């Protein structure tokens, strides 16, 4: 009834803004969103951001996830954090449900634990992985 | 399309969440936003208004909080809709209700030069009068 | 259910509010949303069409002035998706359609040294057609 057409006037305007949120800063991948702040953060920091946001720190688990967050990567030209950390169990990557990885896109030679103290992780431009000391500044990257 | 309305807020909710970020505050039905940059209280008050809304206008100590965030987020002491330009010592809202809350710094307001209608809101959250002339962080509520 | 609904678009229309500022403006049912940074035309026409849009195409004043303030704001030229790559002194939106609204400098377009194929729009809201390798300011349209 009159309802109906309230609602579907509301989900034609809801998806335009939903194009207008998206740009420039952020990315959708299904029903997963990639927004970034802009700047760069250590990764304590950077998940404190977007733990209080609502959401958690950038969590691609499909090739398809992977290259849409790329994109936000190449458009800023700053590698950004990812969510995962072996700092539980070296060398075992985990989602902070504590669960592996089901998806990873590492760089050749990575994850090398360079000098020990390398337990996050960062995506470069070109969608690759490097695990990374936590304490480095990168690109944060929060999904909703 | 009973479910398409449940289905509908599920989106917005998470576009709730995508949009405060991060310079984006919420606190009850109260959303501070700030535009990343510095302006005379005119002009302050002229973007926000312009908007659809007004400049930040805390109410409580939760709202004051909230608030804070962002001007700490930004290192930029931002300005407050308040003034005391009509009855001077008198803070008012845009309403010309007096202050329901309030949180002045040590020793303030002392409405320095004789010149100081204006109020802003430091790092740590306190308040200051301050010559309305003077280039502070724009924040809005909505 | 009915008024859960009108819940809903009562927070919608406060997220739509908050979203426009202080980078957006809704004109009619369009909307222009600044990047904040300047590109040359074809990367700035490139994130435009990513984002599910298009580069800014002004069709009447009233459009024109609420896109003309992104650029205020800013206070730098921005880049119009209107060209006439394809004949020169046509021009043309990404449609192909010819220009139903004009609002030109003073002795544009004048398509100087030969090579001006794009089309920037100034503080003023008037038009120049300029190079499009030139970097302006990014404003899309949704
Ligand atoms: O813009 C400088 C300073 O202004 C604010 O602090 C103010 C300051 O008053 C100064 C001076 O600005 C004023 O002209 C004379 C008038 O006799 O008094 C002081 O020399 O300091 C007082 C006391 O600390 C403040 O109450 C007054 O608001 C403030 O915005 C501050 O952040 C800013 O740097
Ligand atoms: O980036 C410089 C200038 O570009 C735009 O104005 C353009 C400018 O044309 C130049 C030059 O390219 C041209 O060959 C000679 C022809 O006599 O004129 C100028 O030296 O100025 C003309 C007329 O004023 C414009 O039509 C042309 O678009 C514009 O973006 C401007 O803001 C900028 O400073
Ligand atoms: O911060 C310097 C450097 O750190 C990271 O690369 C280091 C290491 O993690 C890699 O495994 C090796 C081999 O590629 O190189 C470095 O030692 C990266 O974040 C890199 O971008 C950065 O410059
Ligand atoms: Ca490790
Ligand atoms: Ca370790
Ligand atoms: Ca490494
Ligand atoms: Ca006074
Ligand atoms: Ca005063
Ligand atoms: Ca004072
Ligand atoms: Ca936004
Ligand atoms: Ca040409
Ligand atoms: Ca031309
Ligand atoms: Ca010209």
């Amino acid at each position: 009834e009159a309802l109906q057409g309230q609602v579907q006037h509301l989900q034609a305007a809801f998806s335009q803004y939903k194009k207008v949120e998206l740009f420039p800063n952020g990315q959708s991948v299904g029903e997963k969103i990639f927004k970034t702040a802009g700047f760069v953060k250590p990764f304590t920091e950077a998940q404190l951001l977007c733990t209080q946001a609502g959401g958690q720190l950038a969590s691609p688990r499909s090739a398809a996830e992977n290259a849409a967050l790329q994109q936000l990567v190449v458009a800023k030209n700053e590698a950004a954090f990812l969510s995962m950390t072996d700092s539980k169990t070296e060398g075992k990557f985990t989602y902070p449900t504590g669960e592996s990885l089901v998806y990873s896109n590492w760089a050749p030679g990575e994850p090398n634990d360079a000098g020990g103290s390398e337990d996050c992780v960062e995506i470069f431009t070109n969608g690759k992985w490097n695990d990374v000391a936590c304490g480095e500044k990168r690109l944060v990257v929060c999904e909703f």
